[PDB]
């Protein structure tokens, strides 16, 4: 159903003007259209922004919202690449949101940045495998992202890749998206203690043991998350995949998996053959408490010592 008139002009709190194109992705993502800057020319297929918009009493997009608002202003973003000297950040830019009233309800509606394909439709694409290469160069990008969105008191709780989008113009930049659930795991430096919070459950086949366990996901969780992406994006597979209607099962053989985690190099990969830095990233995530700061520098070593081990560097090419 219809959230705005096509071509119609928007006026967002700060009083910047959009103009709303066509739904993206034939609709099968929801209420998501295409969206520029205000201008005499109707919005294209190639728009740089999308406006999502909800029902002004949807808990999620309040949420995301709040995460955007807080960490994603354009400049905040720039000055953090600038700044730790990065190609990119993968984390999307926040344009602008407002109210808008469509036969008598209250819409609330958020600009955003306009990517490319999500990596779960090139995954599919490449029989359900990503190279070695692929896999460090992805998840050196995602521990960047980690890290930024960690330092502004938030983790995402949901890393897979339906939730990575490419950048719609460079297809080495990706992207993490989908802060709906996303957890403020430290407000004014405070870390929340080891408990449920009034839900964030994640991905069944990727959830970490905390969020198995019913608390609140922490930065250790988003680390641990990354790990499962890993192992699924390299094998195609997780131990755990043929029970996903049962989380006791999955917890159970998470929690086994991480007591020996010879075990699951041994289960994933071919006898003898196992990608070393994707062990020594899982030994050192197993060592941090719930509310321990990683040190994502030494991830990243991790990560680099297996580019060097296949004859690479980060040159920052995703070689999708
Ligand atoms: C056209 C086109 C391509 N395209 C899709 O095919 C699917 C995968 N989606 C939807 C995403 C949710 C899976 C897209 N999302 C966005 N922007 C965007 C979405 C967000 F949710 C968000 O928070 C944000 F900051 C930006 N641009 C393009 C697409």
């Amino acid at each position: 159903a219809e959230q705005f008139a096509v071509g119609e002009i928007i006026t967002d709190m700060a009083a910047a003007a959009w103009k709303v194109g066509l739904p993206i992705g034939q609709g099968g993502f929801g209420c998501i259209y295409l969206a520029d800057m205000n201008s005499s020319e109707s919005v294209g297929s190639d728009a740089p922004c999308v406006v999502k918009v909800e029902p002004s009493d949807n808990g999620p997009l309040f949420t995301e919202l709040k995460f955007y608002q807080r960490a994603a202003k354009p400049e905040q973003i720039q000055k953090w690449i600038r700044t730790r000297k990065l190609k990119y950040l993968g984390v999307p830019k926040y344009w602008g949101s407002g109210l808008h009233d469509k036969n008598g309800k209250s819409y609330r509606f958020m600009i955003m940045d306009r990517f490319g394909s999500d990596l779960q439709k090139i995954y599919e694409a490449n029989a359900k495998r990503f190279s070695r290469k692929t896999v460090l160069q992805l998840s050196l990008r995602i521990l960047d992202i980690l890290e930024y969105i960690h330092e502004h008191e938030y983790v995402h709780g949901d890393i897979k890749a339906s939730n990575l989008l490419l950048n719609y113009k460079n297809p080495d930049q990706v992207y993490l998206v989908d802060y709906g659930l996303a957890y403020r795991y430290c407000p004014e430096g405070v870390h929340k203690a080891y408990a449920a919070d009034p839900c964030h459950d994640g991905t069944i086949e990727f959830t970490s043991i905390d969020a198995h366990n019913g608390v609140a996901p922490s930065r250790r969780g988003d680390l641990e998350i990354l790990g499962y992406c890993m192992i699924q994006w390299l094998t195609g597979h997780l131990p755990w995949e043929d029970n996903l209607k049962d989380p006791k099962y999955v917890r159970d053989s998470k929690i086994r998996y991480r007591e020996n985690i010879a075990s699951l190099m041994d289960k994933c990969f071919p006898a003898a053959n196992a990608p070393g830095e994707i062990a020594k990233y899982m030994e050192t995530v197993k060592l941090l408490d719930y509310t321990e700061k990683p040190l994502y520098e030494n991830l990243r070593d991790i990560l680099l010592q297996g580019l060097k081990a296949i004859g690479s560097k980060d040159d920052g090419k995703l070689d999708l």
